[PDB]
């Protein structure tokens, strides 16, 4: 597992999406062999996505070749409400680079067979064989996505029900009204995310700290998902100053040497 | 993971019953495609054995087209002993249900060849292709059938010599005499449980607690062999009150809610 | 996993070689099918080459078709500096023994194409399919080979930079001089081991008493990679008096009473 | 340590009321031998004050004789601003019951010298003798009164510049304006509080369950403040059910049954 | 803190009861000034007080000028009962030696006025001045005599309602009748045996193993009573080997090496 | 408690010895009324002696009324030797400031009886009344001065045989020769420490994280001897960078910003 420890989210963000970048132009897409990339949504990975498209936009990479699947999707909702998923990453992503409509992955929250809906999605990841990166944000409590804490690590795509914390958590852009706020959402499973050749968590703030510390200290165990990230072949937690709060000082110190010459530039 | 925090024995065994009775009739099991249902002897399953026996005699469940695998059986002592796995599973599910001779499979603690009776289990179960429930208990040190505790996470059918603490708790139905009860069972391994699409644990007692704790809250390790449930895709505890001893009040509280639409009827 | 629990070195080696034995006599290797052995070198296996060459010249076994994969080697260093892995082998154990230079393969840290050099390397395990019985040591941290802490459970062979207290602690060796240490080695990946078919580790000395603990009785986290080995199908801990100084007492007579039959004669 | 689990809030102030009301009344203070009474602000005692005016209206306890010693105040406020700590405890409790005005002691936040009035307060305590019962509350992180976390036990009144996190919590009194928050405070220190001859804290919400696993079940130590009233001679945690969220559940059962005939009627 | 590490019982009764002789003897007591010494009843000390006898028929020691406190006696059984803790004391320990009946002091548990015989005994204590050496033993959860885990570390002496556990580990001495022990008992205080001048705790089998690992390696807290003497000035715990299974061995040998010139004849 | 995270060791020296000026020049010490200070020796106090020297050069302190007690004293060891504690005060303090020899109290270390120089030294204390800063180390375990782990907290002044790894750790001295170094030393003990007013430890060099961090974020234990001064009314620690290391981020961060009014200029 790397640690890539930094000081602010903005740094944070040049260095996912220099990742990102490096990956895809290592691989060489094509039409019959693209990069297959998973992505999230929410305020975590805004600095990665603002520094993807500059990136693009200063031509040192180019989506035409690029999957992508995404992490959710609220049920109910409209996917031109301005804050759904869709609309999201559109407006931050897709509305700046050089995708093709047919390359994006999106649950529909709308459809009318739910469960054949995630099935679905499932099945279009294995069309192409696998997500070459996938990339998320972590709980408070180390979940996933909207997975629970204590789920399956083979857990798949599914409708969740979403919990107080976080309607009440995203209240805010239903217009800070907890009311309207979709009571559930489509979700990739544990397993889904896990399928990935390489995994990569953005980590901001000091109340990620404590899961920060369960994926990097701590011991494996299903009750902290993203301590599992330990047995994943390929995985990488990229953090800013304050979620460093809960790691002891000589574990800081540790992945502050080993990654020194890799977090310049950004 | 599942937990379903109940009350009594009584209900647990009602759940785990129903639990059993849903996946058989959802999978719709034929003569050439069996449900294959791994099983448990001891005082921990009776209430389920009384529940299904119930439920079949009410007509909700056919054993029919269902496979059973046991657990384990004691090495030299007849099969007709009134205290065999044998005659324990016969009197008190097999002797009321309508599941053919041909389906049910026990290992032969009489055999001539120990190792190789339990390579021809192993071998049987492939035969079949996979265990689909296997329903077992858990000791008070967490280990698994007569697996001990640090026991290869892949360890298959064997021979074993009883630990002192397993004859004298056991030495009751060798009518209360610590010097007939055998010295040596076979058993499943701890791989062959592991390779089951779902495992259902039950788990009755205070003095199990200590047990639950590790399965559920503590992190993975193989001194607690029931830790690495943890790490099957789909594994679920089913306990009564006395055995939640050693969770915290905010465990139980989360699987109480989380469960709570599931555990009604039972 | 087992834990054989010995006093002196001389007793470990002789342990560890007479299972190796034992593994290659049941295997009965042939020029179509060898035994696949791998090995590591510095202080800690030498009381078991010693023994193994023992057994050798007693005529209890032969290395005639027994292949074999070192777990690293010196980047730069002559392989006929004596202080090479190369020189190591010979010295202690393939120049005593009967077996071919074809059967023997170590990494060359002279490579041109360092990358190609690790790659060919896994791709020379895979051709003969898997190592039978990898035999190696553990860092004070529990680390294994050149691996690093948290390394990936499936890193492969790969070139790493020496950590100073690696070459600190070998600089004797480079007549006690810590600037002629090589900066660099070529080491196997923590993945390259657990493909093994059966892992022993040997621990010798009090400064592995906080590994061998975190091994036997912590749970598993990859910032002591000895811990992954609980999950590993078939390892096997072979340790000395003092390096049992973090265990408990319960710990170490459990492993003492289990494994007493088997550490006879030796 | 006694731990008085209860349900609701309203249930904490009728025990810790009725607990106050038996230790006066056992005492039979006089003119010249009064109950000396520590008291604290906020939230938290709310419940405990409505039932003590309850009690003395009921005419079952008296403060005529009953000298009291608040924790702490405000630097700097006009004492009868409404939000200053004289101010809640005249309109919370003083306002509606018999206590002499000579017996009341508040510090005074805006006296000149400073380090003198802590003196004093302390000095005014010593010429009664001791505080009877002191009663507080508890911070999220142990802490007492405005103490912070690695307070020295024998710490004594004095000044303390407020946390963020306090003037945060309490700006709403300035209404709901983190700028008029006064910057300091007078405290009474954790000696002062360990001096009295019984502590009863109140525990009210699961914001105080760390607090209250670290008073009731973790170790001793001065980063958890509350734990070192572990080593007080007669201390009373009084708590609510939501509070009780990180104990483990046979703690909560354990005390439920010690002192099940004590927390009938309140 | 000393931990005398031995083998047997009788080895640890024989080092106990000379370390008392030499306590004794170093303090030569007088008429006026007696040597004070508390001691415990149980199976526990019974090859103390056998070695005691021994060494006062050798000639080695004389009781005299000793006067003794017991810490517990059983409610409402009349003294002459054979299981008396009166009945107890002199069957092992005085009828066999020199001292005094004014000199042997034992809760009156048919006192009229209990709360009042309870104060006495405090107040006889104090009338000497102090106990120069408090024998006991602990129970598996870490208890002293008949305090609860959670006790005031200041607790007095005083009744107490016994627990099932203890009823039902006693109710043997009652011809194994679980119905005729008696309901309640008087015992010292934790702060009674904290106040000696030296404490001597006795730690027979495996089933102390916790707690003489909660004592000696653990931290301090109030639910492990004997964890609380490591704050005082001059505790010993002289153990078997059987209950030294939670220790690390590291923690056995440095008290195994720091106590050997101590421990030998005994 | 409070902890100054400073960065090196010349700055853990100015700050403590500014500290021990502040202190003696707010006390203002007379002929019949000194100012007490206890002292230790070796490496870790010699920049905080080089400090006090250059500012009492200055003009900013005055020994004449200081009167000091050192910690320890070789046994056998010629007083003139240079190896001497005597002699290591005389040349890094007491040869440059202006203290008068009736004011100095060391050891002697070869009296003719031992147990009455050790009972001397504390009742020369005494005769002052108390030590009013006690400056002191910490062992890599913990310790105190000679006292071993597990010592008790009310332990004093006593002959102690050095450890293995102090004779080793101490041989350079006794020219690199680990034969020489004096067999046993005189020691205060860790009551005649824990009796001071105010406790003063400088912590120095990454060996000593795990004792800083058993001080500070452990919990209260007697085999940490440094964890008990969490129960002093007034302890400091004063510390550099490296022996920060396992202490968490937030931990350093907390004191990091409480003191920082107080780390400057040093």
């Amino acid at each position: 597992m790397r640690l890539i420890p930094l000081t602010t989210a903005e740094q944070v963000g040049k260095w996912a999406a220099r990742h990102i970048v490096n990956r895809i132009n290592a691989f060489k897409p094509t039409a019959d062999r693209p990069f297959v990339l998973g992505l999230p949504t929410g305020g975590t990975p805004m600095t990665t996505y603002k520094a993807l498209v500059e990136m693009h936009k200063a031509g040192q990479v180019s989506f035409k070749h690029v999957v992508t699947f995404n992490m959710d999707e609220y049920v109910g909702l409209p996917k031109e409400h301005p804050e759904s998923y869709y609309s999201f990453m559109h407006r931050n992503f897709f509305d700046h680079v050089d995708i093709p409509a047919e390359n994006i992955n999106l649950l529909n929250g709308n459809a009318p067979d739910i469960d054949a809906e995630c099935r679905q999605y499932e099945e279009k990841i294995r069309s192409y064989g696998k997500i070459h990166l996938f990339m998320g944000g972590v709980g408070n409590d180390g979940h996933i996505a909207f997975n629970e804490p204590a789920s399956s690590l083979a857990s798949r795509t599914r409708i969740k029900t979403l919990t107080h914390d976080t309607r009440v958590a995203n209240s805010r852009f239903f217009d800070n009204d907890v009311n309207q706020v979709p009571k559930y959402a489509l979700t990739v499973g544990v397993g889904t995310l896990l399928d990935a050749e390489e995994v990569m968590i953005l980590v901001l703030g000091s109340q990620k700290a404590l899961a920060l510390q369960a994926a990097v200290e701590g011991c494996v165990n299903h009750m902290w998902t993203i301590s599992c990230l330990q047995l994943h072949p390929k995985a990488i937690m990229v953090c800013d100053e304050p979620s460093t709060m809960e790691l002891k000082v000589k574990t800081l110190r540790y992945f502050n040497e080993l990654e020194a010459e890799n977090i310049k530039g950004l």
